[PDB]
């Protein structure tokens, strides 16, 4: 309460990938820069979002997080700036890459189960 591990994340404004430790708990995805950090770098509520496999030109074992009900809106999420101050995220989509084909399978299964497990999923 359900899965943890390293994954790569593509930046919002522009590109550049970053390695972050992710924690799937309470239908939310928390991420940190280092496993020893005391406070979250960000929080992404999973409710009302979907996940799809994608083919990135360079990074293998990828998938994306997006909002199927509001094309064009920024995904509601929290993140901390360099100075530590909290602000809203600016992602319309989140692209992620896993460490191995098996782990990608594991993460997509866990995320889908988490989302569908919600009483409001329908
Ligand atoms: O542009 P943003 O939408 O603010 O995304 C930002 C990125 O900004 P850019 O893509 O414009 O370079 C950051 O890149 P950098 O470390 O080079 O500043 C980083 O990639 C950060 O990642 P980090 O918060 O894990 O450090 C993202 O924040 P997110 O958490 O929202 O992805």
């Amino acid at each position: 309460p359900d899965r943890e591990g390293w994954l790569l994340k593509l930046g919002g404004r522009v590109k550049t990938w970053k390695r972050r430790w992710f924690i799937l708990t309470d239908n939310c995805l928390y991420y940190f820069e280092y496993t020893t950090d005391k406070e979250p770098r960000g929080i992404i509520p999973l409710e009302n979002l979907s996940i799809r496999e994608v083919e990135d030109p360079r990074k293998p074992n990828c998938f994306e997080l997006y909002n199927p009900s509001h094309k064009g809106q920024v995904i509601k999420a929290c993140k901390t700036e360099a100075d530590g101050r909290v602000v809203e995220g600016n992602h319309v989509v989140y692209r992620i890459s896993a460490p191995s084909p098996e782990e990608k399978e594991e993460w997509m299964k866990s995320i889908k189960a988490s989302i569908s497990r919600d009483p409001f999923y329908d």
